[PDB]
């Protein structure tokens, strides 16, 4: 029966089970809900793959680390997840299936345990989740694990639109993983989890689709990498680059943008206003340059008290960005256009106070109270030091010029995970004189922002998986790790311009924590 | 009492995959139709079909939704019809279902009663309810055919007397009978995502003609000029038309290799690609993507960069638009710069466009003319494969432009630059790939602080506006107002009057 | 655990009431399981979750006894019953998800998450008993037409968990897939009809001719090598040689294998000069129509280069007869055979009257030695069909490999140089012989792929194995220019209809 497959090699199913009583769905809830629902019974007798599913052990993961955690709810399943767009409420249990044939060669142990709802998980270690009701299998078994999860409450029903807590399930390593495969190869253990609502789940009241926001589901557009454009200059985008950032720090604050839709930093919605200044200019006496008291992006008065670093679309890199300053007056139509040059590292660039310097060809020629506007180009480089030195970056121009420090920065970004480098969206800036750094990456591409901020689909954990595919030939290019905090990082060590074919999309899988273990790219 | 019953998707059960059952309250409740949203005015005149919809899961909202996650359905509805009058209109509707494959197209009044129909005063206060019946000649249908179905009509039965627009209101629910199929992931290229436009404000996004952000809306008469831009040219389910292209930063620019003419400041550049390919002429477009698509002298400028020691270069630049030497459909532009020289011939070259500019010395406002399109092959022939040109087809109607305000490097430009679809609206359509289920999808702009309609507008499937006003008019909107998709309606549908 | 969620599906006994007649299957054919024609593919540890490791829809088309029926029938209904066998051993892990995908469902762009949603079953790496799946004929008629090519169930296999493996040495561990079927009791043939009219019915196949035996389509010369290399620098669009697998010839391609490079019309003296021009009339002597949706007339050269030939004209009362050793440049500004007129360079400014018929017979290539060598006959660069006066059109599309590893597969000859240090290659997509072929026998392409194989008779071992592309042209595994080492007898076998994603062994 098992020879020659398998072969005795491997435990075959699990003996333990969850110390929890049976709890009642939604029939408790029929003399106060609105309605009596029905599911599609195909749904409720076949296991899906829950949006989440995926998870892995590695040997980079270490005890005590939750590979796997998820509320009761809608969420645990994907036809459900569709549904539930279209009802307010629900009630009732979930059978979970978990996956976990791993090679005969590995060892090690996972805890699942069921927390009740109101009782903190930000914290557990491996003994204390061994004192709610629990399982412990083998990373080797063969059969899956069949876990029942109880809609655990104080109340008839859970209302989709509220914050009530509900049963999390828990997977974690409770042992290490070991191997004992003679080649140096890993043996990793990829695991899957799948659901169907418990024979009592119910959905309760009919509502209008889409128009409550913890039911959003989360999407990455399918636009292609020549087809988007930068987040940091208006440029579009040219390649994906990995690279070790230890040195440096990784900070920008245009193209800052969470998954569920708020900006941060400087970011802004449009594309075009990535550099742009306006405002009213004035001539500086006997020079060739003028100082612009800054409006905001709309042509309205410029505000220094908001919670921001800068005015929004406020370069952030230092360095000296050629463009044109364009005018045009009032009365009679009159417009001017001059060749002109803002340098970030002067004492002179404090756009958070309203001002900011620029540098052009003429002394006269530009009016005193006619709104200007700053169109940029490019970036120059001051051709008798170094060559590729002047436009850096990663390092953040002080906003406010000499006068006090920066403030409302977006966080700092950098990998977390063992063997992980960040991905970043590669530009290359038009040079217009001198021997420039022309290298622009982004954390993020502009449509990305877009994207995410008008659907405003909450986070189902804290990484969400992605799979770079050829459609062409239908194979994975490589996986990488999108973090709610907007910004993307693969398994890879080392700099390298990613070799992509001009049809590769990214395509979303699921979801994951911090510790999921991604497939090593590189070469 | 005129039609049998007809069976939905139980006579399917021994060829469909599987059996499903769906949720029975989404047949107790009345539920206005996507495309139940027509009207009667004065305008129309009787043998004009004021309304139709298909029988199908498109009838209802939540029906819609679940279409996502199945395959195929049969079964009929109940369909409600709201009339909202008064006692000083009269006139009567006629309902009726024509079956499949019988042509609607020339139908008489006195035809349509002979079909299964009802016929209903414009004055009548209390709601109308119409069986459709799932007929055909197969077990049941599939979402992704267009396979056709029972259809549902409204025309006037006899003229109508009343300014005086009415209102009617299409509901329908699931026959008990009504049944989805197959089971199956709501996946992207199932092209079932139902057609909507983005919740952005004017202020916040992008036109489509020149890379500026829009400024303001903009209505006018366009009976002077031929409406036939080749920029921001998009249908509703994501086709692409004319020279459009996704980027919003690479509108108006040029890339390639640049040659010196000999004696002057003037430079020709030889095309690549967007990506910085080959360019190739033979395309079946009027031009390569992002060309630009009116007659001016647009100021940028230049910039290049030698590979191997990293040297650059940027020179302001300009081309002139209508220039005999301005043939990009051949590959070639001429550029004038500020330098005889420094541009090498080897590198490759950008364009990086800013503004435009107009000779004083010629009448004020009159050089960059944006409803004229040029000669994409100069002298040598005329333009082909060309985005269709836009005018108002409906009494009372002129387009809707989103407007931006094009920089001025020199002279007395005429700046204003209106463009047919936003930028983003561009990029949404072709994501999105939403099948349009009419000609016309009614767009409303909503205030959001109050919930308010501010005016409605006709989105055409061949990506156009349209709105109902007389004259020329920029729009006055709350900064905050965003556009909302209500219904798919027809060529004959009334806008309320705006302005 | 192993079954399908799917209900069961009626075969052709529910059309019995609308069938005009009931018809029996050999019940050895329903008894016994039989390989699909493209019923293999390889799990590698390559391999990430979410690739589609092989397709198919339900059809006559899996089983070759079934498909040889088809031919006499005029429909069908019911499902197969499906064997997979999966060649792992118990020191693997990994798991592959088999899926049952409705008729009008698009399987483009699944990911793991979704595919999981159809009928599905989960399959282990190490499972040693096959797989047995039923492939239920869901449809929403009563039976299928075979000329009508309904839409049917497709079945899916996708990688669902890495496979973990050691290997042995440098050779990489990879469990081989193979996909069996029968049809299921409820499966039938309907209406007995005349046994090869029916012509969705007609099965492709590949001339057995050699090499040497089969001649290039771009010029009147036999074939000599086999070779393959890298396309990335030059654009491979050839006009001559390129017809589809269904038969629809593209370009200027014709049948004639002599006609390939010939021009045939009256001729006008260009005054103090030893050229001619030549107003051409087609190629069945008849008025010429440049309103033809062609890039040019049938047989027009195809590259850039000197092309040296004799022109022959015969005076019709006096029967007298002329030849002159003649030569045209497909690159000169007065080389416009789309608009009606090509000019030559004689041996002789005397001799060719006017009125008279004229046939240029080709030769071979030639080059100015004086020149670079081995640069003046530019295979793969188009002629301008128009001269100035506009640009090509109607063009057959260019060709480029898609998949990683895969570069196009040429037929080479070597043409004759008659002066100077030309470049002799010159290679086509397909052997003259394969458009007459296809042309003649318009067998209906069940995909976009034609896996065939290369075969030594003498030994019977296969050389390669290759992908015939739908739209005309050939690729295979391989890396870098290399003249393929052939022995002289072999011949290409037609083996079967592959899906997009079908990866094929390395040379
Ligand atoms: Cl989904
Ligand atoms: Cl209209």
């Amino acid at each position: 029966p098992s020879d020659g497959s398998t072969a005795n090699l491997v435990p075959e199913v699990n003996n333990e089970v969850m110390a929890l009583e049976p709890v009642v769905g939604a029939a408790i809830a029929a003399p106060v809900a609105g309605q009596q629902n029905v599911i599609d019974p195909w749904i409720r007798n076949n296991f899906v793959q829950a949006p989440g599913g995926e998870f892995t052990v590695s040997p980079r993961n270490a005890p005590g680390e939750i590979l796997w955690s998820a509320p009761l709810g809608p969420d645990l399943n994907p036809y459900l997840s569709h549904l539930a767009r279209m009802y307010n409420g629900y009630a009732g249990g979930f059978e979970v299936q978990v996956i976990l044939a791993g090679n005969a060669f590995t060892a090690g142990k996972i805890i699942f345990a069921a927390v009740p709802p109101n009782f903190p998980t930000e914290g557990l270690s491996p003994s204390q989740v061994t004192m709610f009701p629990h399982i412990i299998v083998d990373v080797r078994q063969l059969e899956p694990v069949l876990i029942p999860l109880p809609d655990v409450r104080n109340n008839f029903y859970h209302y989709n639109q509220s914050n009530d807590p509900t049963i999390k399930l828990i997977a974690m390593l409770y042992t290490p993983l070991r191997a004992n495969n003679a080649g140096d190869d890993v043996f990793t253990v990829s695991c899957r989890v799948l659901t169907r609502p418990s024979p009592d789940f119910d959905f309760i009241f009919l509502v209008p689709p889409t128009v409550e926001s913890r039911t959003k589901p989360f999407t990455v557009p399918i636009l292609t990498v020549e087809e988007m454009t930068n987040s940091r200059f208006p440029i579009p985008l040219e390649k994906l680059f990995t690279g070790p950032s230890g040195a440096f720090v990784v900070q920008p604050q245009n193209g800052r943008c969470t998954t569920d839709g708020v900006l941060l930093g400087t970011t802004q919605l449009s594309p075009v206003n990535i550099c742009t200044f306006r405002g009213d200019v004035t001539h500086i006496a006997g020079t060739h340059d003028y100082t612009m008291n800054l409006a905001s992006q709309n042509w309205n008065n410029y505000d220094p008290t908001e919670e921001i670093p800068a005015p929004l679309g406020t370069p952030d890199f230092v360095g000296k960005i050629q463009g044109v300053l364009t005018q045009t007056t009032r009365g009679d139509g009159s417009t001017r256009g001059h060749k002109a040059t803002v340098s970030t590292g002067s004492v002179h660039f404090t756009p958070k106070l309203g001002s900011v310097q620029f540098t052009t060809d003429t002394n006269n020629d530009l009016e005193t109270g006619q709104n200007t506007k700053f169109t940029p180009v490019g970036v120059v480089q001051d051709g008798n030091s170094a060559h590729q030195n002047e436009p850096q970056q990663w390092v953040l121009p002080n906003y406010s010029g000499r006068t006090g420090h920066n403030v409302h920065l977006a966080p700092a970004v950098a990998p977390t995970f063992p063997g992980e480098q960040l991905l970043f969206f590669r530009s290359t800036m038009p040079g217009c004189s001198g021997y420039p750094n022309m290298n622009l990456d982004c954390l993020l591409p502009q449509e990305w922002v877009l994207h995410f901020y008008q659907e405003a689909a909450p986070a189902q954990s804290d990484v969400a998986l992605l799979r770079f595919v050829n459609p062409d030939t239908g194979r994975v290019l490589f996986e990488c790790k999108l973090h709610k905090s907007g910004y993307v990082t693969v398994a890879h060590t080392g700099p390298h311009d990613l070799v992509i074919p001009p049809n590769g999309y990214f395509r979303f899988d699921s979801w994951v924590n911090q510790f999921y273990t991604l497939a090593p790219m590189g070469n």
